[PDB]
């Protein structure tokens, strides 16, 4: 494993924290979701995520943050404001960006000196 | 060496990395996956693929391309869609079909001058 795989496999798992039940943990398929596929064109979750980390995908934190804000997005497209689908991928899309700030981020380049 | 086959040996290493536990690497036989041979008549996988770009025995990237969809083609018609082999050969081909895009290999053509 490289340094920056083991940067996003922690940042992953702080987020999967945050989904215990695991909604967002494995792609939705149809049979869960009638017609998701005829809405959601670029699907995301979080061990599609995971996946692209052991295969070393990621160049930056930039190209995980944007996977993840898709996976929300995404959430928050197929499912109305009422539902818990919509309300917790509003709340782990918080969390992730105040985990992932430019600030947070220059504070960790600094300490990499 | 040649120049097309270098072209095809990036495009191979490309392909490859998305599949970090080599399970396109090796033919796959009828003592690996029951009943192969009766659902896959024209098996394919990376390793052949690469003997095919060191005997220079492709003429265009059609022709690689072809051998490409061939593989992934297989995995998804032998494999249910709940299984690692299809999710991956999905992957793969997604990968395959944005980096040897018609509009990707015009703008190759166009740095070709
Ligand atoms: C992220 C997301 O949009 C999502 C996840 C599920 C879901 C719910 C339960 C298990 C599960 N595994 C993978 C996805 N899921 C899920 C389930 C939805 N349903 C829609 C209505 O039918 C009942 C379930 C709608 C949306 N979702
Ligand atoms: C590409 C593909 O369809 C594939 C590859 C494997 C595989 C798995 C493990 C070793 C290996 N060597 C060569 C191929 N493999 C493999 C194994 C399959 N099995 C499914 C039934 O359980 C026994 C193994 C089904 C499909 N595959």
């Amino acid at each position: 494993s490289t340094p920056i795989q083991q940067l996003l496999e922690h940042f992953l798992r702080q987020l999967q924290r945050k989904d215990p039940h695991g909604f967002f943990a494995f792609p939705v398929t149809d049979a869960i979701a009638p017609g998701y596929s005829m809405i959601i064109k670029h699907p995301m979750d979080f061990g599609t995520m995971k996946d692209k980390i052991v295969a070393n995908e990621y160049k930056s934190v930039t190209e995980f943050k944007a996977d993840f804000k898709l996976m929300c997005d995404n959430a928050m497209t197929y499912n109305r404001p009422d539902t818990v689908y919509y309300k917790l991928a509003k709340k782990i899309l918080h969390a992730g960006f105040k985990m992932m700030s430019k600030e947070r981020l220059l504070a960790l380049k600094r300490s990499m000196s």
